[PDB]
């Protein structure tokens, strides 16, 4: 299953093409302002085979809780109403989003230690770092 090496606490220290990202996503341009300045903690935990990834930051609080390989219904931060599912690839955690014909993957991978997200809509992708904390 999923690493234990991704149990814990991350803080976002990098950000690269989010607004982009957004806007691709549809996201109005307040809501980018305030997106762009948010650096989040992300914490990451499990009970039995049911993993919890929760997004902590002054503007926007998530959680999702799923199994992995089971669709699940999310609100996004943005709140988009999307069929999710999340899986593994080569120990990457992987999550696809989809919602009105649309669909955005955002991966999550260890790196050197680090959390590297990869984020992609309609060929615009972001990458957002992560350090243990
Ligand atoms: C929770 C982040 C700040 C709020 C930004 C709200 C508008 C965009 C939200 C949708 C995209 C979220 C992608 C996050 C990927 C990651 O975990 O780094």
């Amino acid at each position: 299953g999923m690493s234990n090496k991704f149990l814990g606490t991350w803080k976002l220290v990098s950000s690269e093409n989010f607004d982009d990202y957004m806007k691709a996503l549809g996201v109005g341009l307040a809501t980018r302002k305030l997106g762009n300045l948010a650096k989040p903690t992300v914490i990451i935990s499990k009970k039995g085979d049911i993993i919890t990834i929760r997004t902590e930051s002054t503007f926007k609080n998530t959680e999702i809780s799923f199994k992995l390989g089971q669709e699940f219904e999310e609100t996004t931060a943005d709140n988009r109403k999307t069929k999710s599912i999340v899986t593994l690839q080569r120990g990457s955690l992987n999550q696809v989003q989809r919602w009105d014909g649309k669909e955005t993957t955002i991966k999550r991978k260890l790196v050197n230690g680090k959390m590297v997200a990869e984020c992609k809509m309609k060929g615009v992708v972001c990458t957002r770092i992560y350090e243990k904390v």
